[PDB]
């Protein structure tokens, strides 16, 4: 399924090249450039466990998720992954626990040492 597709075909976008954040672009953005670090980014997403269990979707509440890019307001994989995206892009990310919620997890939805899958749409981004 999509997590296995990313395991098999995804790009390692980590600086450590530790396969901690793997990416596939699913829809190329019309946007030409990535956001800058510090920019406010607006995303839609769906987040699943690596076994395909959906744990959330922002489309369920018509509510984009907004954060300041690169500021540690979100899991590391998102700061890393969304920084590679262009406006309008949809990607898939697969995120090792070191780049997500680690040993502690985030119960009930996220177990200890969970590898997480996201589909992310970069809707827009704005200056800091």
């Amino acid at each position: 399924g999509a997590p296995a597709t990313v395991t098999e075909q995804g790009e390692d976008i980590t600086s450590k090249k530790d396969r901690g954040v793997l990416k596939i672009v699913k829809r190329v953005g019309n946007g030409e450039e990535t956001p800058m670090i510090g920019d406010k980014v607006y995303v839609h997403y769906k987040g699943k466990l690596s076994n395909g269990k959906k744990f959330d979707s922002s489309h369920d509440r018509n509510e984009p998720f907004v954060f300041s890019l690169g500021k540690g307001q979100v899991i590391k994989a998102w700061d890393i992954g969304v920084a590679t995206m262009k406006k309008g892009e949809i990607c898939h990310l697969l995120c090792k626990p070191e780049y997500a919620y680690g040993s502690a997890g985030s119960l009930p939805k996220i177990p200890s040492n969970a590898t997480l899958f996201f589909e992310i749409e970069l809707l827009d981004f704005k200056g800091e």
